[PDB]
């Protein structure tokens, strides 16, 4: 049990103001988040060299590099934790993992690769071929054309990324008699469109969509060497008599075939 | 001797097709080279993260990274070289190592830091302040103003890099009495100008000079793990019984204060 | 080797938060710096008392105290430096020691009696007597009048302190005959003005000079208790996820006869 | 000492008409001579296989072979030399060695590949591209153009070979006002033009120049197994009743890039 | 070391109120001082008989005597200095010894025969003959006439004694042309005039000079039996709750030919 | 040291009125250190001088051994105090003797108990060697040349300290020193030749020569100290006399190798 | 010591009226002289036979013989000198050996092969080719043309022989501006002209120069068996009643290539 190992080595290491555990990856098996769409890799080096494939729609090749960058998230806890072991375990849970997942989800989608940032999916992605658009298309038809444009890369699509307002407008969309185009409220099964998972995320700017062969075209490389640390600490954030629980991990993103990721905007 | 140990272990390890010697480094003591002017460091990592210092001309700081690049040189030979250790040594110094020294010295001095290149000294260097020039100054007096300008970084100058043509046209120079400034041919040999080492090299373009606090402004980081290797060419074509000999080393260059390295040109 | 011992005790003392090594002095009580001009003393106490001589221009006396203050310099290094001991030795080097020497050279020359500052040589210094100026005098001739003025204290002068701009303009100065006063740029290097040592330093304000009997006028009192200390930190809002390496020592400065130090400004 | 051991083994081995001493070459560090410009090598076989590079003016490769050829120099002495060992030591001296260094310099420079001869640098050399000339070029400007043409091989020049009449007329060149241009007689002695070694040699024909990447483009291979030999003889038919002292060595010359050696003639 | 031996015996002997060390004279086992111009000698009695020489302007002889007087200099230090031998050594230094040199120099130059004083050079000295002066003579020309007047004693001058203002205004002497007559600030520092040592000293009154055959005509006699001592004290009422460190020595002065020493004053 | 052994042997050999010590010699550069050295056990010596036409001619000469002597007056109780007698017989007495041999060797005459000195035998500087605009430094260079006409080479320059202070701190028209700053005047070297700056040389006079080959000091050994009480020293004024002295001859084999001159200005 | 041994054997072998000590060479084979420029050799025979090379300006040859001749020099001493061994040692000194050096220098330079003389360097030498002289050339510029003319022999120049007047006139040469053209008295001392040694000697006639490859073109053959000798004598009508001290050595000079020695005369 990850949370019981974590709680045990924190209380065993705590000196009275600092404690630590070696949580080698937070990723299980190494809504959906952006990192659940991508492939996973494991590394002992701070930099990675890889061969990118460029497609003409033939194959050409080039050397690329990715450097490991650090992602960190923290929560404040009652100082009653850290002698009560099963209270500590109830903080090392789904909210601590979901907070870190929302932090990497912004770097993997949007990052401009200079300085402290990762290289983002939206930076490398191919432009949507608007010549596919036809009279009578809905915004749902524009996604169905983008799923086709992925196939020019040899690979096939595996997920869709949207802003939460655009997914709300798409799902409530109505045919001319006053009937839902997804079918009525008791039917459709949350975040699915044309049989692919949707990731509706705040990182995706409004009016923008992204669809791609994410399980094949790109890979998250995890440095291992992730940690949970706990401290008594001074800050501008209600530090009266509290602990801060901090967890952090080191990642890189390798884009093997950027023709298999399509970025577009809706016309309206 | 290094060439003796290399040539011996190359024949001792040789199969019909592959041989190897693992050199710790090609740098003796882990004219002067450009590498003899800079500071030395050792690392296990593929990349270094460091902080650069910018001086207003009170310090400002930024994160930088240097990836450990590979510097390599190779020679074609014939299978007789593996039958004759004197003949191997004659390639493992007079051909291969003489070619690698001029290879790394062009990277450390001139590397435009894209792709497989190091970022070299002449790319980070600060321009010579031409406003320092005075009425009737010589090419020697331009070097004095640049030795002054290095001190605006808090560091003193520690070496001067010239083309051998420009060093000859400086060393044999007389002041207007009819007397040498530095000395006769005994100043062109024994490469010292005003008590600072001169490095005369083909890598410095004619008419360009560089002066700096090199032992304090920058450091070479060496991965260790250099190799000399011999391989049978199954490539054949027109050339029968072909053998390739290769040596390579892995380096990064870190520039901590580029204000301490001045680059300029002589007017003619 | 100091660097090799300091690395051993930094990794052996490391808690995953701090590590410490004791230097019984860096050097200093085993170009020149301001500390080379002054006399040296060794002390086992954190405060000290002394008598100050006050020359009439007979001897008046007063009682003074000096408190031992801390002088500190730091370098930022990557978190991996504690995982690789040759990478630690590669940072415990001459650039660390020269940086502390440039730090104390600011306190010894320009410090104040307030907070953790030392009392600086420029605060106790007596003014230059401009009644000594003759017609057609230069910035060089003004230093000769100040070397005379030090003799009114019963002491002869032992050195001169200038900004690098001011030393450059003095050394490269031309006489009315169209030729150098001091010899050429061979005299800007090898820092001597009329047999006295020149200390050209970025600590000294532009247009200000100081000349004095420094080894008879004042003494640096050294506590020993110098340290190299390593930490995870993020303060002064510089750089994130970085290790700090700190070297520091404890010093007092005593001024026994302030009449033997002259300060002035060049009007030219 | 060499002259001691040679004289002892000559008188020890002597029997009525011949005697011999074996020496591992006469080249130490195993004006300059031609053999000082070239790379050195050591070999245990009377033939060598090597790969030449051609440059279009991209790279191409061809097999070549060099066969080891004999070079010998002799001096005549009176027969009393074999009965007075200090008189032998007085003939085994620097004049005997410098004669062999002058004998091989004619083969390395002008030899044809036929019979008992080396293939020399002037045979393989690329012709000077006379399209580079202008009306009003001096003989020194023609050398500057030839130094530029070496770069089209991707190597750079390392020496210049001239006749002594031609070096004298380059160096001692007087201007229209009666001053010296290319240095005075201080350039003719201590042989340097533009920071490159000049080899003024009577083997080079008058009106002919050669310049190239000699340190990189060609190599001299020495068999070891050289000999000092003494004989009763009456060949050449000059001098009767005499003793012959002979020193001889076995060499091959390998040219790896003939595009890097430029040969031409002056206008005048 | 002297400071090591002095401090160790002071703390060994201290007994809560008085410490003593027997320094058998201070370095005279043998700028300059008056004691460096004169001859030296070693005495075992406190009264001293000697013979003087008078010169008519043949030699005449007369009985004379000198009495050994005491010269003493002191420093005040904090009470902790007797509890820390390194801190005691930091006060037994060159600043202590240079203080006695200033104390003895006023006794040797100006002293009376009366009381605890030595009879000084300015008392025995012959008056400068003003008939030697000529119209518009400089202060240097007066010194030249006075150097000449010493020859009337048969001896020749061996040193010149001036006030620092008078030496400054002799050396920095600048003509109406706007340039130095006597060699300027280089002549002022490292004090030589006409191949004789200048001793610029505060003991010499402004406007007054002394010149003589000091090395031949006069001798300092040293008793041995100097001391370094330490006490708690409250004489002269200056400073309270302080330790006093005393160095004292016993000297006499013998004058053998007073005609060889000239005293005068300047015209202008 | 000498004066250690001399003082204990004087206070020991002393019996009321007489006491005496003898030694096999007492010992910037001195004039004596420029010259060749020889040891002799005779009170006169015969030698041949070489005169060079500027062919060679020869003549007979004699080097008579002369005593060089210095004496001082002291009160009788110096014999009661060994470190005080020692202070006389080196800081008063032995210093003045070294100043006195140097004036004999430089500029004595053959007459009486004098040595004939270097400046007495020396040949005149040829003023026709001077070019227009020559300095005092350039006059030394011409005199270094003029020694070579003797077949010997120059080996030292003898100056007054005034003249050496002028020449050492001499600047060319670029404003650089011709020799150096304090390392010209101290470290007594001019163009690799030793300088001897001595008070015995008249101001404005110079001497340059082949001193190590042109001349030789023949040393007799047996240098001495005597203490005397005998005359009106004691029986009116209670004094005594201390005298110390050494025996030398100087032989000049080739005077054409020694050049004497005076500066133009 | 040599003088210890020479005196101790002269006094021991002196019976009645003559005595002798045997030596080898006077330490050649244990300013520069003419014998320092030449090659050395050692022989047990009183005649030597050798081949001379002649050159067109192919190598032609002729046989030669050289006969050992005596060089002798004497000093006259008093008859006292054999009675006092320290006086004999005082006469066996450097004034004697430098006398012999000046004696052999006059034979080796100027001798004619007739009678008791050697064949000298100036008799065999090649004439200076006055066609080399250019407009506006100084006497120094003529010596540079003669340094070139030596190279036509296949040898480089190794020294220059001048009369001392001519060397003074060349080194102290003054420009129209009143400054030294060659560099002045610092070049007359330290006998170097363009890196070649100068030998100024009274053996060279005024207006004549000689320049050659002396160490490669002629050899002094020394018989060993030299002597120091003492005799009663009366001859040449100079000096009477006087002892003679004589030293002598046996030499031959072999000229292997007279084309390498150049002799000429200055125009004025």
């Amino acid at each position: 049990s990850f949370s019981e190992r974590a709680a045990e080595e924190l209380i065993k290491s705590w000196d009275g103001k600092q404690g630590t555990f070696g949580a080698k990856t937070f990723n299980k098996s190494l809504r959906l988040t952006i990192r659940d769409l991508l492939a996973q890799g494991r590394t002992s080096s701070n930099a990675l060299e890889y061969v990118r494939e460029e497609v003409f729609t033939d194959i050409t090749f080039s050397k690329q590099t990715a450097n490991v960058k650090t992602i960190a998230h923290w929560v404040q806890a009652s100082r009653q934790v850290m002698d009560d072991a099963p209270m500590l375990q109830s903080y090392i849970n789904n909210r601590l993992m979901y907070g870190l997942a929302l932090k990497e989800e912004g770097q993997l989608l949007n990052g401009d690769g200079t300085g402290d940032n990762l290289e983002g999916l939206n930076k490398v992605a191919t432009a949507y071929d608007t010549s596919l658009n036809a009279t009578g298309d809905t915004r749902a038809d524009i996604i169905a054309h983008a799923i086709y444009q992925v196939t020019e890369s040899e690979f096939s699509a595996s997920g869709i990324v949207l802003n939460p307002r655009d997914w709300h407008n798409i799902a409530l969309l109505k045919d001319n008699e006053g009937r839902y185009i997804f079918g009525g409220p008791q039917a459709f099964t949350s975040n699915i469109m044309w049989g692919l998972p949707v990731v509706p995320t705040k990182a995706q700017a409004a009016g923008t969509f992204t669809v791609g062969g994410f399980d094949m075209a790109s890979q998250v490389w995890d440095r291992m060497d992730a940690t949970v640390e706990v401290s008594r600490e001074d800050r501008d954030n209600f530090v009266k008599n509290m602990l801060t629980i901090l967890c952090e991990e080191r990642l890189a993103l390798a884009h093997y075939r950027p023709t298999a990721i399509i970025k577009g905007t809706f016309s309206s």
